[PDB]
């Protein structure tokens, strides 16, 4: 009745959290790592909203941030600046001394450009990692080595001696290796990782940052972290201190996306159940053909096959394709699985539609309200005429 309970107290379309489930994935990210110096972290780009991010405050999580933005973010959630690292490729002069008025200190250095900024500034205090591609083998892991080929970020593993030539003597603590997202195989993780534990050792940096990428159970895949724990991890043991970025693994499972059924549009063959959001609440399933599972609340079964789409005047605003569903009826409510990461940070006001509210079911039982639905007058609110 939970999730019932949500959507008829605050409507839809809503991104209902469970405090519970933040709480254990957080435990269980670090209970992989026993035994390591592990300062975690939570990658703000997945999920923004400060409530959330208290919760992992509270679980000993620090923050990576890319903007401002994200730093107010964990700024409003009370977590202690020594505890964020600074990522980004794109990191201005006026950034970095407002970053550096607000105590931040680990930063991620994206390349020789960047480097050379902040050495004009020459802020004192601060660690540097920087961020580095290795080359991950072509024919298995096709789609992580390419992309550490060919992204914008980080520089080739292979020139980290040109960088470490000019920059040598500026406080630069270890490197930072991030290799992809949605990963659930530990392979690539070896791979990647046991190259850049090489080059660490060749320099004697006694710390790194590992970045985060862990895939998870979308539509059958998980990670097995039996396998990581055991290939993974005894390769970091070394290190005074270990830096995680975890953000999908944690916020994902946490979260599930309410819809209310507005018709039951029937073409034959096919059915399209039109619910009151679509790529404008949720762009993953459009943007990225991500596969999220979904239920109806309160109704099991199997006698319809439906596409599950959006209210919007474009092609491409589908919530779920051809799945199999009991039989929706108008004002029956879907439920989106996994919708905690990338969910309410990608949502936008496409064709003036608002925004959703997010609401946080507690360990309690309390159900808070954490993010108020934008009104109509809200789409207009930067309108100056
Ligand atoms: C540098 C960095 N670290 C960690 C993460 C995210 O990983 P995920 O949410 O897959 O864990 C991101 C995501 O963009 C990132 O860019």
């Amino acid at each position: 009745d939970i999730l019932r309970k949500v959507a008829e107290i605050h409507g839809t379309p809503t991104y209902v959290y469970f405090e519970e489930t933040l709480r254990k994935r957080s435990r269980l990210v670090k209970e992989v790592f026993e035994g390591v110096n592990l300062l975690p972290t939570f990658a703000v780009k997945a999920n923004n909203n400060p409530v959330l991010l208290k919760i992992l405050r509270e679980e000993g999580f620090g923050m990576d941030v890319v903007t401002k933005g994200e730093l107010l973010a964990a700024k409003l959630a009370g977590v202690p600046s020594h505890t964020v690292v600074w990522n980004g490729n794109g990191k201005s002069r006026d950034q970095m001394e407002h970053f550096l008025r607000e105590d931040v200190r680990i930063v991620n250095v994206d390349s020789f450009e960047e480097m050379e900024i902040w050495r004009e500034l020459n802020p004192e205090g601060v660690e540097y990692f920087i961020r580095v591609n290795p080359e991950v083998d072509a024919k298995t892991h096709p789609h992580i080595s390419t992309g550490l080929k060919k992204h914008k970020f980080g520089i080739p593993l292979e020139d980290l001696d040109s960088f470490m030539e000019r920059f040598r003597s500026m406080n630069i603590r270890g490197l930072h290796v991030h290799i992809g997202s949605q990963i659930t195989r530990v392979e690539p993780f070896v791979e990647a990782f046991s190259k850049v534990v090489r080059a660490s050792e060749r320099y004697g940096f006694e710390e790194i940052n590992i970045g985060g990428g862990w895939g998870i159970n979308y539509s059958g895949e998980e990670l097995d972290l039996s396998s990581y724990r055991e290939k993974v991890v005894p390769d970091l043991k070394r290190f005074k201190r270990v830096i995680v970025e975890i953000g999908r693994y944690i916020v994902a499972p946490s979260g599930y996306l309410l819809l209310r059924v507005v018709l039951v549009k029937r073409r034959h063959n096919k059915a399209f159940v039109v619910v009151d959001g679509g790529m404008n609440v949720l762009i993953r399933p459009a943007l990225y053909s991500a596969y999220h599972r979904i239920f109806v609340l309160g109704k099991q079964g199997k006698e319809m096959r439906a596409d599950v789409v959006g209210p919007l005047c474009e092609s491409g605003d589908v919530i779920a394709y051809d799945r199999e569903l009991p039989e929706v009826e108008p004002g029956d409510i879907i439920a989106v699985e996994n919708a905690g990461a990338y969910g309410y940070t990608m949502s936008n006001n496409y064709n003036s539609t608002t925004r959703p509210a997010e609401v946080l079911v507690r360990e309690n039982g309390r159900i808070s309200l954490i993010r108020r639905r934008e009104t109509e007058m809200d789409i207009f609110k930067d309108v100056v005429m």
